């Protein structure tokens, strides 16, 4: 029974003591551990009272991850026994699955409640707001904690709830005028922690052996959790795991593999949240802790390599590179505590104990100290915050981080010479995307050398959001089926969606060209969001007049698109050299990047070899044993650099 397992959670004994503490205090900090029923059961408790209204107000619950916000919202819709999106909803950056006048409690990302301040600055739609996993200290949470502190004198009726770990709840108390702290402790069972003998390279090889030693010799039921560092490694480990499982057959036992990553099908969302039968051993592959929580929570084994992917800040250029780093000592200890929720557990760590003591860091650094603040500062200037380091944030950014982020906003055109937001900067805040993607859609409709290609650029920007999950198999075998001798990666993404339109968006088209069909329905959905915002801004009407007056149905129409991305991304330009590709930027002598093997520019140099290009634009940088470049674009001539961004590129050339 899913109704009686709710009463066995640790928060239920504190239920009546919670609610009387909410009615007295405006802000309350709820100390505890993740998955103790804080995030799940407190929204049902506040709706059982009159905290919202009969139907007038709402409850907003903030999750730091995208997949945590969707998966917990479906799990609550089971316990509420309502259809997801009718009384219980979620609001992701391109998914708004909420009825406008029926949703009572909705679970949104931390970045998506920052967007809510733009339309409604006092947050008049919500009754109470709960900030879950505030101890993780993301960038969008840290700004939102600072923004909510301003409007607390200005609105007395609202209730604010900060959920955090036991270690960090005192820092939030000093920040909120000596706010009272309520403690809902998790039931702690003894977890045994195993450190391996030597330092272990190729942790995914060691992890497969660790699963099988658990699965054969340990009695049912106790389930296995493996923390994998990314979304691609979960699928590679899953596919490898049935290969060994098919070899055994029904000889020893049964193994059910359950992945948890972003944008799973609805058939997979049910399979995560169901009890295993007898003689069935569930193995769960996830990335973070907050997705793994569940009401019955039969899982009793945890395997922890100790790595996490982060978007570490790059000093030379403005943006971040996707970098995998060792987890902090506080984060590793929280992963070991996942085992002992219902019974005693065992934690197998793929790193030695000497690395646990000396090599690891004690507390993770806040995300605001090493990031690109451009999307934040543009939102803070748009919202009325005129002073940048006077704002009441609990941790302040670096001054060279903020100087680099302000001068990247000035070159992008979102700020004046004084530092005020301009009409373009007000325009970039309307679009539900990065400000550099908004500059490309602005250049495509307005710029005198570039106008007329907004409909093509809306296609390419929608494709760049869903790039890693576009195609099944190798890219080149899918690329040559679609269109041959494609020089740059952005033009390839334009051709796939255009031909998919011409087949009336059919499923049968995508199997024949080896493209994931569920991805393309996400890409078409992103385009519908970006097109409605372009009408509301008015770029669509300006696009049609530029199209009605000038029509290039020739090789210019892909030259104009190339110019639109140089104005949007002038910092992501790479120059060919004797040593190799090298970042253009004047702050550094060289970064010595290289092309990632998946992108089409690597294919053109290796197979049917063409001459390498002198200048190349990219969308994403990463450091996996050397610097890699994805979503390439060939800039065939120097003059497009000096024409489009003369501020940077007259110095360089």
């Amino acid at each position: 029974t899913i109704q009686e397992a709710r009463k066995l959670l640790p928060v239920h004994q504190y239920k009546d003591e919670l609610l009387q503490e909410i009615k007295k205090n405006q802000v309350l900090i709820i100390m505890g551990e993740t998955g103790s029923g804080k995030t799940t059961q407190l929204p049902q408790y506040l709706v059982e009272d009159g905290f919202t209204d009969q139907g007038k107000l709402q409850i907003a619950i903030t999750q730091p991850r995208r997949v945590a916000a969707t998966s917990v919202a479906a799990r609550v819709a089971d316990e509420m026994n309502v259809v997801l999106g009718k009384e219980v909803g979620y609001q992701i950056r391109f998914e708004d699955k909420t009825t406008p006048n029926k949703t009572v409690l909705k679970y949104m990302t931390d970045g998506m409640l920052l967007r809510e301040f733009l339309t409604d600055s006092k947050l008049s739609k919500y009754s109470c707001i709960m900030i879950d996993e505030a101890h993780e200290r993301t960038l969008a949470t840290d700004i939102l904690i600072g923004l909510l502190k301003d409007i607390l004198p200005q609105r007395p009726t609202l209730k604010l709830l900060i959920s955090s770990a036991t270690m960090n709840a005192k820092k939030f108390s000093e920040f909120f005028d000596n706010c009272p702290i309520f403690n809902v402790p998790g039931r702690r069972y003894p977890v045994d922690i195993h450190y391996t003998l030597q330092p272990e390279a190729n942790y995914i090889h060691a992890a497969i052996t660790t699963i099988f030693q658990i699965h054969t010799t340990q009695s049912l039921p106790g389930d296995i959790l493996v923390f994998l560092t990314g979304q691609e490694e979960i699928e590679r480990t899953k596919t490898k795991l049935e290969e060994i499982m098919s070899k055994l057959g029904s000889r020893t036992k049964q193994m059910i593999i359950t992945p948890i990553y972003a944008n799973l099908p609805q058939e997979q969302q049910l399979k995560i949240f169901q009890p295993t039968p007898e003689n069935c051993r569930k193995v769960v592959l996830a990335t973070n802790i907050a997705e793994t929580s569940l009401t019955i929570d039969g899982i009793r084994y945890v395997i922890d390599p100790g790595f996490v992917k982060e978007n570490s800040y790059v000093p030379s250029t403005g943006m971040t590179q996707l970098l995998t780093v060792p987890c902090s000592r506080a984060s590793v200890d929280q992963r070991a505590g996942r085992a002992g929720r219902v019974g005693p557990g065992k934690c197998f760590r793929i790193f030695t104990k000497w690395s646990y003591l000396h090599e690891l860091e004690l507390m993770p650094k806040p995300e605001i100290t090493r990031t690109n603040l451009s999307n934040t500062v543009l939102l803070l200037l748009s919202l009325g915050v005129t002073d940048l380091i006077k704002f009441p944030l609990m941790d302040k950014p670096s001054i060279p981080t903020l100087r680099k982020s302000l001068e990247n906003l000035y070159i992008l055109g979102a700020l004046n010479s004084k530092g005020t937001i301009t009409r373009l900067g007000k325009m970039m805040c309307e679009f539900p995307c990065e400000p550099e993607f908004a500059k490309v859609l602005y250049t495509a409709a307005t710029h005198e050398q570039c106008q007329g290609v907004l409909e093509e650029c809306l296609t390419i920007v929608s494709m760049l959001h869903e790039t890693p999950s576009l195609f099944i198999g190798q890219k080149r075998d899918a690329a040559a089926s679609v269109l041959s001798e494609v020089e740059s990666d952005h033009i390839l993404y334009l051709e796939i969606f255009n031909q998919w339109r011409n087949s009336k968006f059919s499923r049968s088209w995508c199997q024949d060209h080896k493209i994931q069909f569920k991805t393309m329905l996400r890409v078409r959905n992103i385009r519908n969001q970006l097109f409605r915002c372009s009408e509301k801004v008015g770029l669509v009407e300006k696009n049609d007049q530029a199209r009605m007056k000038i029509g290039n149905i020739a090789g210019y129409i892909n030259a104009r698109i190339t110019r639109c991305f140089i104005s949007g991304f002038p910092m992501n330009i790479v120059q060919l050299g004797p040593t190799g590709y090298q970042t253009m930027g004047r702050s550094s002598g060289g970064l010595n990047v290289s092309v990632h093997p998946t992108s089409i520019l690597f294919v053109n140099h290796k197979e049917k070899a063409q001459r390498p290009s002198k200048y190349v634009l990219y969308q994403q940088l990463m450091l996996t044993s050397k610097e890699f470049i994805r979503d390439c674009l060939v800039i065939p001539k120097e003059e497009w650099l000096i024409d489009m961004v003369p501020q940077i590129f007259k110095d360089l050339i």
